[PDB]
């Protein structure tokens, strides 16, 4: 029971660092398809000005 | 003779006139399109602060 609520814990703190690191990730997915985005439609840009 | 000397100056002035107003042309559009790098980096940027 000692041993039990301990690993418990590191189970839990598992799936609190897991979630952390999906939640980062995410936000770097989304920020970089912006970054693409971005460039994407500034290099169209370039090219109407030949 | 000389007016042959002055309508090739002729040609010459308006070749350079032609010319600047070529380049002017060209200079006002990297402005634009550098102003335009320019907003959408900042646009950009602003949007990285907000997703922290």
């Amino acid at each position: 029971s000692s041993a039990l609520d301990k690993l418990k814990e590191f189970g839990n703190t598992l799936e609190d660092k897991a979630r952390e690191l999906i939640s980062r990730i995410k936000q770097s997915e989304l920020s970089a398809k912006m970054r693409e985005w971005f460039s994407e439609t500034f290099q169209k840009v370039k090219e109407k000005l030949k």
